[PDB]
RNA sequence: GCAGGGGUCGCCAAGCCUGGCCAAAGGCGCUGGGCCUAGGACCCAGUCCCGUAGGGGUUCCAGGGUUCAAAUCCCUGCCCCUGC
């Protein structure tokens, strides 16, 4: 539409200025005819333009040059405006998880299924994925899985996830995985000492183990057959066939010792402090996870257990208003 | 290497065809602040570097080069996973 014909010699320098005074119309693209450039501009006058532009220019009334070029908004952008109220009532969430090429939203079932489908639709439209789900139930069961409800894109739950350089087969509907724990996996990764024997008591599809590939031997344990199938595919996928030993079993009845022991089962980890201390060697170290309103009982209930030494204590994430997931590493003597 | 793919601001991942509101979307992580509950959460803000800002300085694996203008186009040094 309202263009500003200028010589290309001053294109960039002109665009810059026009952008600072916020005049460059952002709906159309800068076309070009010869030694000139047409720069879509918002309605202003010749003199105020002459003031901010140290050069010659015509306000040619060129043709639209096409039609508006919309800036694809962000899922968050649109969803924020359209539903601030229930986002504020806790029915729709702006945060979401993405595992491989699958996204998992959070929408309360109090919200209508038609809306949930439309929102799952925006997500598919506006977010780089192949499929969209939402959390159907909470994390429950001994396998620690959750119900999902497909909403858009492919109805698939198998995908490959990347974090810290490695890749992982994950079926978000048959096992427990949190893309959110990648940083946690990263710390511990810079601790494995190539001659360490690691015990992953609740290995899942194996992300913690794989993050400990430096060590000598790794023992990935898990009672969930579905988890073990994947764990195995990931060992091969990561060419770690001879460092990680998958073990379909209840950790309780497994005889292994190790200097590095991981207990990622924050809900019922306390029910296993014993079996760990067992597996862990004299000088060994046990990475323990749990929940609580604070670190108290976490350390209090480990004291009356052994010659421990709180190597490092931190907060992973709020579990609910107040309750937190904590990670303590213990030095055994 | 004859259907040929890839390295983007901690980890992921948009953009690249078609150069121009790109310091570069989102998610996660990290920081601060709310939230007695969506329970392995959720809301607000920040997150390349300097500033209170306006703005400035440096980035898209590393050079060179084309362009008024390059993460986007062109020969090219190192590295990596699918391959009538
Ligand atoms: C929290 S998940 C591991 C998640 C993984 N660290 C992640 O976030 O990517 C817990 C795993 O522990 C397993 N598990 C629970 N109890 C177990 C037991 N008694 N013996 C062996 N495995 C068990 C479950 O089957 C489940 O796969
Ligand atoms: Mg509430
Ligand atoms: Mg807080
Ligand atoms: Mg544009
Ligand atoms: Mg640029
Ligand atoms: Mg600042």
């Amino acid at each position: 539409p309202l263009c500003l014909k200028i010589n290309k010699k001053h294109g960039e320098q002109t665009r810059r200025i026009l952008i600072e005074n916020n005049l460059l119309n952002k709906d159309y693209k800068i076309t070009s005819e010869g030694n000139y450039l047409y720069l879509p501009i918002k309605d202003v006058d010749e003199d105020i333009l002459k003031s901010i532009l140290n050069i010659e220019f015509e306000l040619v009334d060129k043709e639209l040059e096409e039609k508006k070029i919309i800036k694809k908004p962000s899922f968050r952008e649109i969803i924020s405006k359209k539903y601030r109220k229930e986002i504020d009532e806790g029915l729709i969430s702006l945060s979401y998880d993405v595992v491989g090429d699958l996204v998992i939203l959070q929408i309360s079932d109090e919200v209508d299924e038609k809306i949930r489908k439309e929102i799952g639709e925006l997500a598919y439209k506006l977010i780089p994925c192949k499929g969209v789900f939402r959390r159907k139930s909470e994390v429950k069961g001994e396998f620690r899985v959750r119900e999902l409800e497909h909403l858009a894109g492919e109805n698939r739950t198998l995908t490959i996830h990347k974090e810290n350089g490695y890749r992982l087969w994950v079926d978000i509907a048959k096992v427990y995985f949190s893309p959110r724990l990648g940083g946690e996996r990263a710390r511990i990764m810079k601790k494995v000492s190539l001659n360490d024997v690691v015990v992953d008591m609740f290995a899942g599809v194996g992300p913690f183990s794989i993050a400990c590939k430096n060590a000598k031997k790794i023992y990935a344990i898990d009672i969930n057959p579905h988890a073990i199938e994947l764990l195995k595919k990931n060992i091969k996928l990561n060419k770690l066939e001879h460092k990680i030993i998958p073990i379909l079993s209840d950790v309780r009845e497994v005889d292994v010792k190790g200097n590095r022991v991981i207990m990622n089962l924050p809900k019922f980890a306390h029910k296993f402090i014993d079996k760990a201390l067992d597996i862990v060697e004299e000088g060994g170290v046990i990475h323990y996870y749990t929940i609580g309103k604070d670190f108290d009982k976490a350390i209090k209930l480990f004291e009356k257990k052994c010659d421990c030494e709180v190597l490092e204590k931190r907060i992973v994430k709020s579990y609910a208003p107040r309750e937190y997931i904590l990670a303590l590493d213990f030095k055994i003597n």
